[PDB]
């Protein structure tokens, strides 16, 4: 499946046999698809010739650097739902092998960034692994098989202690 993020976005995660499924693009209306992994989206099938489509190519290692994408990730997710000429606001699907791990730290990053009160921006004692958890187990409430390696957790944390800089 694609699942929907819990909140108020129209933000979506899953993993490439989910994301390669034009039924599935068409049921959720998904306009905007973000590849945390190597992915050419086919645009022969009417589902995605027009779908905006930014691939990032990394693996699920505990050694790849992930923290140099959040910018541009955070920015394409944010900009794809917002819809910027009138504004169009998007429906945006965030997919890599298994939606478990990568595309997940891009999730997080993304909310982080647009919720840091939800994820406890002031209280005091308020650690960056404890902001990263509560997101986290926000993102497991509707992808249980949520979990980012190691390495990417780590990253979560300097994103959020570097205060989650998405402006270019």
């Amino acid at each position: 499946a694609l699942n929907r993020i819990k909140g108020d976005d129209e933000l979506f995660v899953g993993g490439v046999f989910g994301a390669n499924r034009a039924r599935l693009i068409k049921e959720h209306r998904i306009t905007h698809i973000l590849s945390v992994i190597d992915h050419t989206v086919d645009r022969e099938n009417e589902a995605f010739r027009h779908v905006k489509h930014l691939s990032i190519d990394i693996d699920d290692m505990e050694d790849q650097d992930i923290l140099i994408h959040l910018p541009k990730i955070v920015r394409f997710i944010d900009s794809g739902l917002r819809g910027i000429a009138v504004a169009s606001p998007g429906v945006v699907l965030v997919h890599c092998a298994m939606g478990k791990s990568r595309s997940v730290t891009a999730i997080i990053a993304y909310l982080l960034w647009k919720y840091p009160y939800r994820f406890g921006k002031s209280d005091p004692n308020i650690s960056a692994k404890e902001a990263v958890s509560r997101a986290l187990e926000w993102v497991r409430e509707t992808r249980p098989i949520a979990g980012p390696n190691d390495g990417f957790m780590r990253q979560l944390e300097m994103w959020w202690d570097m205060g989650c800089p998405a402006d270019s």
